[PDB]
């Protein structure tokens, strides 16, 4: 028993209890790993969200676009864990996309300035992530981040879209480089989950408008998936990344991996 049993795993993005990664922070844990959350912004909060985990794990802040967060990162995190040990798993779930660029607002009028905005955030770093991680990581490790199919383009989605695609093309990268430390890079492509932010999106940015399509779009994964889809249940999600990060999945990097019921895989 314990599929992460004794494992020093790194889990970022909580927000709110509905966050994914507050799932795959629960599920991991419920495996035996000792975890070390990364909170963005507001850290009271987060702590607030967090200690509500079933065990207590050290919380550190963590923005992105800020340098020097990232260049204290692995020390801050060696300190946490301590000296002479190093992390086996990293989990990044980490998004972001101004409404000008996701939503009812036309796809010609999100200002670069937003786009790169969002595509920093969403794409660029799980590279820089990965960069101050991987000095800190042992062979075998694993760095898992979250993914929604790009492949084909959809309403509403527009320019985060655009930067999933980013994201699985910066994956493809991350994994040559984390070789090297022995380090596993995939992604979770993940069917639609009813998060907070999701669900904000969902409505609070189209109005009746595109809730039409969208609502449309988001009956089409269940009608798809063969073992259907429950877009209020992240957990099947967060065990398919306590998955990546167990030693289960030892020869498969650079790759995504999707939990969608399945949907991706048929057309009605
Ligand atoms: N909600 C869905 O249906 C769905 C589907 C597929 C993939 N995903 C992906 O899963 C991840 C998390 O989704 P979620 O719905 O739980 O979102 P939210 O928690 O619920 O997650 C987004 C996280 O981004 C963090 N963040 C934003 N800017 C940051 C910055 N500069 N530095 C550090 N953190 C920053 C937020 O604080 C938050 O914790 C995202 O990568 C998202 O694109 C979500
Ligand atoms: C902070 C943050 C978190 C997650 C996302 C993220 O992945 N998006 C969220 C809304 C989803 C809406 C949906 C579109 C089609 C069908 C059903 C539902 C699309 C993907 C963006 C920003």
């Amino acid at each position: 028993t314990g599929l992460l049993d004794g494992k020093r795993i790194l889990v970022s993005g909580i927000i709110t209890d509905s966050s994914i990664a507050f799932h795959i922070a629960r599920v991991a844990q419920e495996q035996g790993a000792q975890l070390v959350l990364t909170g963005f912004d507001r850290l009271r909060l987060i702590q607030r969200i967090t200690d509500r985990l079933p065990a207590k794990a050290p919380l550190l802040e963590l923005d992105v676009q800020n340098e020097e967060h990232l260049a204290s990162l692995a020390g801050r995190v060696t300190e946490a864990i301590g000296a002479g040990n190093k992390l086996d798993g990293v989990v990044h779930s980490i998004g972001f996309m101004p409404q000008t660029g996701m939503g009812i607002n036309p796809f010609f009028d999100a200002p670069y300035a937003d786009v790169s905005k969002g595509i920093h955030i969403s794409a660029y770093s799980y590279a820089s992530m990965a960069k101050a991680l991987l000095p800190i990581m042992n062979p075998g490790g694993s760095i898992v981040g979250m993914d929604f199919d790009p492949s084909r383009a959809m309403p509403a989605y527009n320019w985060m879209t655009v930067a999933k695609s980013a994201l699985e093309s910066v994956n493809r990268f991350v994994a040559r480089e984390a070789g090297k430390y022995g380090v596993r890079s995939n992604l979770v492509a993940a069917g639609p989950i009813r998060t907070l932010a999701m669900s904000a999106i969902v409505g609070g940015a189209l109005g009746e408008e595109a809730g039409a399509q969208i609502q449309l779009l988001e009956e089409g994964w269940d009608q798809r998936a063969p073992i259907g889809w429950n877009m209020k249940d992240a957990t099947p999600v967060a065990k398919t990344v306590c998955a990546l990060l167990s030693d289960w999945l030892p020869a498969t990097t650079g790759d995504i991996i999707y939990a969608d019921g399945g949907a991706h895989t048929q057309l009605l």
